[PDB]
């Protein structure tokens, strides 16, 4: 356990947390019709704070071993796509290029993952429910768009 | 020492998340009325600045990354190209210059420590991070310019 | 290591500058407008710190410089006492909250640099100064909220 | 020649000249009865980034020296009473409290010219150009209070 290590990826994830805390959900955001599976408000900032500790920790154990720089690299996608989708989908109001933010998201996890797994399985069990969140993020955006296209903002 | 293709487009494709916020701006109203220095450049020269930034950046991580103990590098970079993503929205979308400030300071932190781990591990990766960290300084300068040159109202 | 007493009091003048920006204040009807946040302390809380702050900070100096090697060091002090004299013109007299939030940052980065230097030529010294960079961080926090929480005008 | 030390000296010396920089000379200073010996206002910001470069550099020869802890004791109370002077005479337009301020100054330059004297004659002829300089301050605090007596500012 690198504490430089993981104290640098903790304080990466002060941009998509900033993004959160500056863009909080709005009444815009509950007017829109959601799906039948829309879990509560509160899931939603545990879920994030979760992954932000679960995904420095697992960069850390990572960027321990050799030959660690193309997981690294699938790291360092993921979390700048991260820090991008909540702008575009609170702020801007874009959902279907918020569709592609999160799609390129969510291969981009699933790509960190697989390279976490192929050094290290602690690092890629970490990555898991990352990958599971991304999926349930994507299919809201998806859902968000389809069951309110009457809206410019949709397409 | 190789170009590797991998890494390099890894990071290129990266470096796509902070220029779709570039790209999603509108010509604004509020952002052409503030007081800027005279040193500002026009508006069309930031997106050939950040292409060829991205691409400076994209190559010296690359380098970094093959070589032994660049874990720490790494993470100085992954937090530099986050909160790079990060100033844009804050400044453009929601208007808030003094948390726009706070975040391209963070970003410049960020940015020279990338440079001095990629220095300690390679000479050319940290020379290819020095045109960005004066632009970073650069851009820093201006966020402060346009707070102090224009009324600024309570942030939401 | 003597409790020195004539470095102590040229010390202690030293912090007379600064005590001296405070002494001249009036309650301002602008400052008690500006939207402060809840953690802000009430006014008569700041000349308390301050006087202590002095002294701790004054007794640090002056077992430095009874020590070898103490130059920086004290290169670094004399730095950090200047732009703390320089805030609070900038921020209560000029009304120029943009520009001494920079101040407010330099000042911090040389209270670090002054501590840093200290710890590696005293324990003591360095001690007795992490109380005034917590202050030095909180102060910092104060004149970034004071921007974000109020209406800024130009500066001038 | 320590660089390290001279650059450090040299951005301390950045506080007194933001005071210059942001409180230039205003009508207030060119209404003010002047005594007949007042130089033209090119002059001072000349003469005080001399000074900045002259005192920096002297005081780096003495933070060289061993026992030099008292010297720099005495340049750290004459940098600051220097910080303090600009804001109170342009700023506050307080007339009187800014003689007391430049008064307490020249005592620390010229403590702190003595210092240097007594450990490395350089630094000392360095500073005594300060001390010319800080003598012509004290004069026209003196004389801008007594031949505009008339206004509640000089009191
Ligand atoms: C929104 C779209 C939804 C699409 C539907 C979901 C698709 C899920 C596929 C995940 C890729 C799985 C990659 C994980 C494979 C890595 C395992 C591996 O080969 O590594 C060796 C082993 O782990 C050494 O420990
Ligand atoms: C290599 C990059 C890979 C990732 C790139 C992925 C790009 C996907 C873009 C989608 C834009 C929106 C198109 C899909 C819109 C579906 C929602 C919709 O239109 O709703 C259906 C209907 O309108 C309601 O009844
Ligand atoms: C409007 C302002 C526009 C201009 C903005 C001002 C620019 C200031 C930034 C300079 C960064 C240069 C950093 C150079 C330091 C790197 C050198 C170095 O440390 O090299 C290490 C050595 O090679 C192996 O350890
Ligand atoms: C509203 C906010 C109020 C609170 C503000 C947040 C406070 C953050 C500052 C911490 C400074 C502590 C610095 C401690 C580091 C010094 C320890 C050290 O380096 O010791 C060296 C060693 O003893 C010999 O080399
Ligand atoms: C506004 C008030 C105006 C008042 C009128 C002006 C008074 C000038 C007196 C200066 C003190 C002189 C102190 C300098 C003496 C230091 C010399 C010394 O003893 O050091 C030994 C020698 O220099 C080793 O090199
Ligand atoms: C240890 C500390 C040593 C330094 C402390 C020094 C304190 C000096 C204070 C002076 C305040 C003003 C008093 C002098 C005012 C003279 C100007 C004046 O009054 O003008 C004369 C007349 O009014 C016009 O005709
Ligand atoms: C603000 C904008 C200022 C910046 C404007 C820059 C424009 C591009 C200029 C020169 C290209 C230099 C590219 C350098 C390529 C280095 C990559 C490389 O050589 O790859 C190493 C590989 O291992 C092989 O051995
Ligand atoms: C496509 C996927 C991988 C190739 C890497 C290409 C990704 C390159 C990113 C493009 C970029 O960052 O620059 C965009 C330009 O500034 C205009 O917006
Ligand atoms: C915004 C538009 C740009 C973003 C759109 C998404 C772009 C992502 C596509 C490709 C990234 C690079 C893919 C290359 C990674 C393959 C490497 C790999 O998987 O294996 C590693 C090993 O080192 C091999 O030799
Ligand atoms: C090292 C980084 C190099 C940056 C230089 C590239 C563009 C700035 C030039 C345009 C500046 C225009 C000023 C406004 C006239
Ligand atoms: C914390 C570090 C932030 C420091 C960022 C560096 C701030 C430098 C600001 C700057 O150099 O601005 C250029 C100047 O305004 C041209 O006239
Ligand atoms: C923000 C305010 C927080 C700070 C509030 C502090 C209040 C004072 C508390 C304790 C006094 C500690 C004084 C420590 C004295 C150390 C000086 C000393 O011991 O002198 C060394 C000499 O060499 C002998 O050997
Ligand atoms: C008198 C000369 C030397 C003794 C040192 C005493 C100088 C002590 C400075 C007083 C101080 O800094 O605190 C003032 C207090 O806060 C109220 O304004
Ligand atoms: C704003 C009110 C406060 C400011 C008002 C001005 C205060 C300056 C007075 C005394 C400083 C200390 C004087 C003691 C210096 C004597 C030491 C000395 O000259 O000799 C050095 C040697 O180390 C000895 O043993
Ligand atoms: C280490 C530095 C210690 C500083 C603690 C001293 C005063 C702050 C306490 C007052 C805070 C009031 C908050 C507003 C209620
Ligand atoms: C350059 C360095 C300036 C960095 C100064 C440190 C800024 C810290 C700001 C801070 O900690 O503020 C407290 C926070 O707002 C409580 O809620």
């Amino acid at each position: 356990m690198d504490w430089a290590l993981f104290l640098t990826f903790l304080a990466a994830c002060g941009a998509p947390a900033t993004t959160g805390a500056l863009l909080k959900p709005d009444e815009w955001y509950d007017n829109l019709n959601k799906p039948w599976w829309n879990p509560p408000r509160w899931v939603f900032p545990l879920a994030w704070t979760s992954l932000y500790f679960l995904m420095s920790l697992a960069a850390m154990r990572v960027a321990q071993l050799e030959g660690s720089g193309q997981a690294l690299a699938f790291y360092a996608a993921q979390l700048a796509f991260n820090t991008l989708w909540t702008p575009v989908f609170f702020g801007m109001k874009r959902m279907a290029t918020a569709l592609a933010v999160v799609m390129v998201m969510w291969l981009f996890v699933a790509a960190t993952m697989w390279a976490f797994f192929q050094l290290d399985t602690w690092a890629g069990v970490l990555f898991v429910p990352y990958l599971i969140w991304a999926t349930f993020a994507t299919g809201l955006n998806f859902e968000a768009m389809r069951l309110n296209w009457n809206r410019p903002e949709a397409r």
